[PDB]
């Protein structure tokens, strides 16, 4: 079970390395922490996104979407809620890869594409909260159409509360925000646009129960306790938003032996054609740095693709450069027959 | 004065992208274009299907091409078309001016040189008053697959390019015709057999001699086909006329220009990582910049773009930050997300 390529990380980076990795004809496998692929794009996908390269404007959403499409084209392995817990170079130069279980992956080529690391939402320590995740209990603004006309509380005073209060004001019935402190921990330019409007803010105050009414698994009211005076309030609401912080992982490449070389304690030091110091071992989107990196999705494609043509030659040395471009290339013809037959 | 900040030559993917993220920056844009309509060497391919432009799901050149327009006109630059930039010039304060076929002048702070692989025109039949037609239905490109469902089509030039376009029409015209001036179909020889068993017809040693329009429209229904070594004088009802005989390239813009800029291979421009080329502001993107991580796709042409903006800022506000802000952040957008975001909610 030796691939050609196996990518670590499914973000934008990751998947398009599926992809052109497929476009090239090699056996590809991705690893993703996460029971879902897109990556970063998770942590906005509320937001308008106008900057990728050939898309009208679209929601982070929806991108993950196309991109997931795109990055699946040629069936590639994928493995999710697989965490890879350190890279090994074996002496015959293939690589094994070992994951959290101590399972093990083997493979000709990596392409690292773990982005800024693993992130996990700080969750809420409250018992039975996780039986709500299934319904009203979000860690992220999935959509703002999801909370059009309803009675929503943020918990949580970070930039990301403000900032999210602020989008749902226009959109929702209602916004509460309770924070833990007793001043905003945002930047102070953008929370006078939150105090001025809709929002209603309570300081000194955490949720302490989830109720989720007599019949039915959501929640329709919220326990609030303060913690200066010691009331006890009740709120009735449609979404409960918890935005408490972030976890983050980026133990691999420290748990790991190789000689790769690291820019900044964390990045892959690479070239333009995102190499690193180890032969066949790659680098594309955050986790590449080198003096041309274009820190965008659309630089991600780019680090991507280069990656993929280096894999090629890498593995078959007198393969050519570049892959073929899509309009002329083989690889597509069967799909383009079964699209055509739009007539 | 009519100074620009950043003035973008060719309107293809890399200039539309470099105008869009330019005016994502804040910059007073100018992009010149020398045919009618933007999109690049697209327009020679807007039947096929294209599937390696990141984030996008299979879609054809022509929409690909309605996308790029629409994405690089977000910020309403001003727009050029139908203009040959001739040479540009570095004036005396480091400033450009670019001079275009007429003798008009633009004026800017930065130059994106992003003219791919130059200035493309299809070569043209050789019959008096040929033009009249391509109004109707003389084609220089298969503009869709779909334009030419169940229809009676010839194609004259026997080039690969001239055997790519019959063998994805003969699965859907009701009858292809090629005709060719040499005696062998010179593409190929690979899809060239994949031609000749098949439903298309072939008339070698022929050319097209003279366009015999209908009476009551003035697209052209038979075409007067000209044996070239017999002497036969055929004639043949069609829907459809495609030329591929070649093109036409103009090359001569760097060539044409008091520079000191660094080129390679007699073409393209020697950049940097940064699509820096060896003049101060003036920057390249697109096909027609060489350096040793280049991506030879539209997907290399976005990073040569944003990273050519990204420095045209900083020439032109040293305390610019070195990256331009997220577009899911940036506040030249909201109030077009607001417009946006009211649609969204029914
Ligand atoms: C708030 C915000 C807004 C942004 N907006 C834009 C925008 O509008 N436009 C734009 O072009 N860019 C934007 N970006 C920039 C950024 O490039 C993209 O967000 C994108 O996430 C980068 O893609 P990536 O695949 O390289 O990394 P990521 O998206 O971070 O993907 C990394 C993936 O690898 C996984 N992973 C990491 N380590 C491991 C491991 N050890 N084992 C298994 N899986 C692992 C992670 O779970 C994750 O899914 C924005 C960034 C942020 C933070
Ligand atoms: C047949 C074919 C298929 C391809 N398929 C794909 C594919 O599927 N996927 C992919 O990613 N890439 C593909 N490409 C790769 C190529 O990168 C794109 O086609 C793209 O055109 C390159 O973008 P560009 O903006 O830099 O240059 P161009 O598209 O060539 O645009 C340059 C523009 O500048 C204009 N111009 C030039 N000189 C001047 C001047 N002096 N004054 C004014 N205007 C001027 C020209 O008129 C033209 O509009 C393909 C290429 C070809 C030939």
């Amino acid at each position: 079970e030796l691939f050609d390529v196996t990518v670590i990380g499914g973000g934008p980076a990751g998947l398009y390395s599926a992809f052109y990795s497929g476009l090239r004809e090699m056996r590809t496998k991705i690893i993703e922490f996460h029971p879902h692929l897109g990556g970063k794009i998770h942590v906005y996908p509320e937001k308008m996104i106008w900057d990728v390269g050939g898309l009208l404007p679209v929601t982070g959403d929806k991108l993950i979407e196309q991109l997931v499409q795109q990055g699946l084209t040629f069936k590639p392995e994928v493995v999710l809620d697989t965490k890879v817990e350190s890279i090994i170079r074996n002496q015959d130069g293939t690589f094994t890869l070992k994951t959290s279980t101590g399972e093990e992956h083997f493979s000709k080529t990596v392409i690292v594409a773990t982005g800024s690391g693993i992130l996990k939402p700080q969750k809420l320590s409250i018992e039975g909260a996780e039986r709500f995740e299934v319904s009203n209990l979000n860690y992220t603004v999935k959509s703002l159409k999801r909370f059009k006309g309803k009675t929503v509380i943020i918990s949580g005073g970070g930039n990301s509360a403000v900032d999210w209060a602020n989008e749902l004001e226009p959109i929702a019935k209602k916004v509460y925000v309770t924070y833990r402190k007793e001043e905003l921990s945002g930047h102070e330019a953008q929370v006078k646009q939150l105090m001025n409007s809709s929002a209603e803010c309570f300081f000194n105050t955490s949720i302490t129960k989830l109720i989720a009414g007599d019949n039915h698994e959501a929640i329709e009211y919220v326990e609030l306790t303060n913690h200066e005076t010691g009331e006890v309030s009740h709120l009735p609401i449609d979404e409960v938003i918890i935005n408490h912080g972030y976890e983050r992982d980026i133990t691999l490449l420290e748990n790991s032996e190789l000689d790769v070389a690291i820019i900044d304690n964390y990045y892959i030091a690479g070239n333009a054609n995102s190499e690193s110091s180890v032969d066949g071992l790659y680098a594309a989107g955050d986790i590449l740095k080198h003096e041309g990196k274009l820190h965008l999705i659309a630089g991600a494609f780019q680090d991507a693709g280069n990656a993929v043509n280096k894999a090629k030659q890498f593995i078959q040395p007198d393969a050519s450069e570049y892959g073929m471009v899509s309009s002329h290339n083989e690889v597509f013809k069967k799909r383009n027959r079964e699209l055509i037959k739009q007539m």
